[PDB]
């Protein structure tokens, strides 16, 4: 496909080289497409990466539930829900783009104008195993919309801050850590 | 001296130009040196960088040794470091050329081993924190070194993606955060 490899070029492109690195007539250059083909189909390089984006937290998103199954309290969907990060090929990869980009583009508004969007689509994984934690009575958490941003942060640094170690420690790192935190709610 | 002037230079011209826009043109000519003189004391620019976020933690780790005099206790030296790690690295010069750094010399192995080496010298606050707090019987957690990485990591990462927020309430989550993590290992 046209657009469809081109998405398929940038995705790649910004994970290995990071936000900067990749050009948007690098990408035009490896998807063979006309530098204009970008422009109604892909608004700015910024629209492009602002797409991929959605794209992988929709795969992931996808991903998760189809085996959040295997999970069957909400305790546990919380620890599988953690766990399964350090492994996806998904989103987390190209999370220093993220950061590269959010302190690149911060001094402008079609930032959390198209970011807030992706954030709220993101933390919302943990708003549901906390929220159904309620119904279940497997917990009682008060402000869950609070509680899914810091679990959800908190869980993106320890993925991409020991992203090039032993994977047994990262899993064994992020369960005691499932762990302290489920603890410190009840 | 003449590699105090090298040191002095460039962390303002990176402050000002970023990592990559930076030259050691720019940091020779600028500190009135030689370019042989630059690499007999640092040999490339990656590691010159590298330096300089040493003599940095250095001061950070004393600026902190001074600051928790505030903190009676190790409850609240933890919910202290914590929340001065949010505050600071908000105004912080160079963060933005670490970010850069970070995210183009992820990758290189070589690099990311002296990366580690500063990482756990920002860890090993916590690490203190916590014994101190065995020693004092304000919690008992025995494995002090993973639950050390686990906080420094879970911090970090509140910090790095939470910015979306106005100041006032990330200040609130990180709160919110060392008191969740503080309960669960009682
Ligand atoms: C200005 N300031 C107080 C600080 C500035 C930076 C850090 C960091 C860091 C992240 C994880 C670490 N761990 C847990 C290995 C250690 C350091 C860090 C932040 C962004 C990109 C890479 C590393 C910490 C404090």
């Amino acid at each position: 496909n046209l657009k469809d490899k081109i998405l398929g070029v940038a995705k790649e492109l910004f994970i290995k080289n990071g936000y900067n690195a990749t050009t948007t007539g690098e990408i035009v250059k490896l998807s063979e497409s006309s530098k204009g083909n970008l422009y109604y189909h892909f608004k700015t390089k910024e629209n492009l990466f602002l797409e991929i984006l959605n794209i992988e937290e929709s795969k992931w998103q996808e991903q998760w539930k189809k085996e959040q199954i295997k999970a069957k309290t909400n305790r546990e969907k919380f620890y599988l829900y953690n766990e399964l990060s350090l492994t996806t090929e998904y989103y987390y990869p190209l999370q220093n783009a993220i950061i590269e980009f959010y302190t690149e583009y911060y001094k402008t508004n079609s930032i959390n104008e198209k970011m807030n969007k992706l954030e709220n689509k993101y933390i919302d994984a943990y708003h549901v195993i906390f929220k159904e934690g309620n119904l279940n009575g497997e917990w009682s958490i008060n402000d869950v919309n609070a509680v899914s941003k810091i679990a959800a942060n908190a869980v993106n640094g320890i993925v991409t801050f020991t992203h090039e170690q032993n994977i047994n420690e990262r899993i064994k790192l992020m369960n005691k850590f499932s762990q302290i935190f489920l603890n410190g709610l009840s």
